[PDB]
């Protein structure tokens, strides 16, 4: 089932549809890396959400609404993400 964000939990892996309220700077790193935070909101609460390597350069921006599949875990939690797709663009 989608999930809401106050719905989430530790080790859980779900898929919550969300608004991107903010897109942060990527950070390369290494043997080679990337990161690209995202702060997701949605009726009942926030997280933040992490892309990872090629994910880091998915085009989103804020106010977009976004499908988020991944694993959540304690960062207070935060959603690693395995995929991202635009449910309805900012626009």
């Amino acid at each position: 089932m989608n999930y809401k964000i106050s719905e989430l939990m530790p080790n859980l892996s779900g898929t919550i549809n969300a608004e991107v309220v903010t897109a942060y700077p990527k950070k390369e790193f290494s043997t080679k890396g990337q990161l690209k935070s995202l702060f997701l909101k949605d009726d009942t609460g926030s997280i933040r959400g992490t892309l990872w390597n090629e994910l880091a350069d998915f085009e989103v921006k804020k106010g977009d609404i976004a499908e988020v599949s991944g694993y959540v875990k304690q960062g207070g939690l935060e959603i690693s993400v395995d995929n991202i797709g635009i449910i309805e663009k900012s626009l």
